[PDB]
């Protein structure tokens, strides 16, 4: 699991964050669509691509609960069940955390230090792996 | 969350433990039934008293797993369905704790060093608290 100055750092930062939100949203679809076109579709609905706005407040919400993730359980199922529904695969993952990281960067500007940057890749990283996990199990469910 | 050098300990010693493992079931139970009486009804059935064979190796399973509990959920969530309808409190967590770590005392002997019980005592933590936060949402899903 993450060590403590990387929950130190998380819990010390995630208000910084969540101050500067809609920044952190409008950075990270900007370059998730334009660097990432392969995952355009899943996101098409019907008619502008769809930006569930809530995708990186979210997970920033989670990184507020890093310590105590079963807690967010309950929000954690029912995106899955929409993730499974829209085709997301554990190689996704990487791909969000990128350009989140990339929003993250823009948003501290100076105090975006090498650790602070890697703490938060840490952080995103048991954060998705707990999502992965979950829809991996929604997926073996449904060929029952 | 946990540090490394218990996560070891873990990952190191449950094998052991696995190996012990009827020992460690049947004085977990004779213990817990003796010591603690209160609990004896949420176990009464109906007629001796019923002992859920897989309860404490079921701790030890997670612990195997205590770097991803979330792939232990499936099997979390149906455990939870019957303590939430057996009346099970996070207050008898600690109960339950007491007694896993006499038995685990028990099977070590020698090998029982203060570092090694206090690193079964943190992962029992941790993995308790995943089933109080499931059954604190389930008990609150029950009155909606
Ligand atoms: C920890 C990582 C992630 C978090 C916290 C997260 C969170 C969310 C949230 C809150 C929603 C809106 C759910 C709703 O209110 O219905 C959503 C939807 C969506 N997310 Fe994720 N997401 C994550 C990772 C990903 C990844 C890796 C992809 C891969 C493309 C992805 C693709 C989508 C898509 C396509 C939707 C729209 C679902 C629909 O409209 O039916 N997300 N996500
Ligand atoms: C991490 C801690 C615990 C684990 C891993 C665990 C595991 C289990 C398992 C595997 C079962 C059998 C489920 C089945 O196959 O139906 C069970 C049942 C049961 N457990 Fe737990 N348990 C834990 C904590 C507790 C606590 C704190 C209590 C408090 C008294 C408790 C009381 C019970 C009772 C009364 C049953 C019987 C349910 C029934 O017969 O309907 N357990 N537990």
């Amino acid at each position: 699991m993450l060590d403590q100055q990387t929950i130190n750092i998380i819990k010390a930062t995630v208000p910084v964050l969540k101050e500067h939100g809609v920044t952190i949203t409008t950075t990270f679809y900007k370059n998730l669509f334009a660097k990432h076109p392969e995952v355009r579709p899943l996101f098409d609905m019907g008619e502008s691509l769809e930006q569930p706005k809530a995708l990186a407040m979210t997970v920033l919400a989670a990184a507020q609960n890093i310590e105590n993730l079963p807690a967010i359980l309950p929000a954690v199922k029912k995106i899955a069940v929409k993730h499974c529904q829209a085709g997301v695969a554990a190689a996704h993952y990487p791909i969000v955390g990128q350009e989140l990281l990339g929003a993250i960067k823009e948003v501290l500007g100076d105090a975006a230090t090498d650790d602070i940057l890697d703490a938060w890749g840490k952080a995103y990283g048991v954060i998705a792996d707990v999502f992965i996990q979950v829809e991996a199990d929604l997926y073996a469910q449904a060929v029952e």
